[PDB]
């Protein structure tokens, strides 16, 4: 289930962070307006850059902390606030997060593996809700 998924993901965190961020960017090419220094690069080109692995691994680490602190796939309001208030997330809206979670769930459903994809879908929706409540447009 969800808790075991966090353990699976943490077990190979950089690899998964890469696979999932790429799934996101490839599903929603307009989303790359937020990531101007990854424009014009194929998946393997991105993976070859130490900065890409480093960024994706730090993002996924916080994502897993938030997931692990959630109750019944409902994240803490304080963690939502953190994500809203981060300087890095200034211009974002909840739709940016919705899209990330749609890509993440799709990635899980297509993997050979027993992820609890329905739990991740409900976590994404609840995270979107919490972001809105914490002041994201
Ligand atoms: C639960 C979801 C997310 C988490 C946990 C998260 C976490 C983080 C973290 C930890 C960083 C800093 C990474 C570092 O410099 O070490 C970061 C940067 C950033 N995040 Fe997020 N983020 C999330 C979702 C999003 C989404 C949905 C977007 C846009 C679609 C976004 C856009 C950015 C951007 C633009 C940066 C700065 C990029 C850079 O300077 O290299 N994030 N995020
Ligand atoms: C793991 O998923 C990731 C990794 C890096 C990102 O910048 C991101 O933003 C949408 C998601």
């Amino acid at each position: 289930g969800f808790k075991q998924d966090i353990a699976t993901l943490r077990g190979d965190l950089r690899t998964y962070a890469q696979d999932i961020f790429l799934a996101f960017l490839n599903k929603y090419p307009d989303e790359k307006r937020n990531f101007k220094n990854y424009v014009g690069k194929s998946d393997q080109e991105l993976k070859s850059m130490a900065k890409f692995g480093d960024h994706t691994e730090k993002v996924f680490n916080l994502m897993m902390e938030v997931a692990d602190r959630a109750t019944d796939c409902v994240p803490l309001a304080s963690d939502a606030s953190t994500l809203v208030q981060m300087k890095q997330h200034s211009g974002l809206t909840t739709g940016n997060f919705e899209k990330l979670f749609v890509a993440l769930v799709e990635y899980m459903r297509a993997s050979g593996q027993s992820f609890d994809s329905q739990s991740w879908d409900r976590f994404g929706k609840n995270l979107v809700s919490a972001l809105s409540s914490a002041g994201m447009k």
